């Protein structure tokens, strides 16, 4: 199984 | 006012 | 209205 | 062998 890199930023 | 970061790996 | 920053990388 | 990056903004 292959894993991915999920990154998200939230600044306002 | 928001300002945070969230990242996680998804092993498929 | 409010936009987010979606980032994802896949390398293996 | 995979290797690519993709990021886009989601204006709500």
């Amino acid at each position: 199984r292959i894993c991915q890199f999920v990154l998200i930023r939230v600044c306002r």
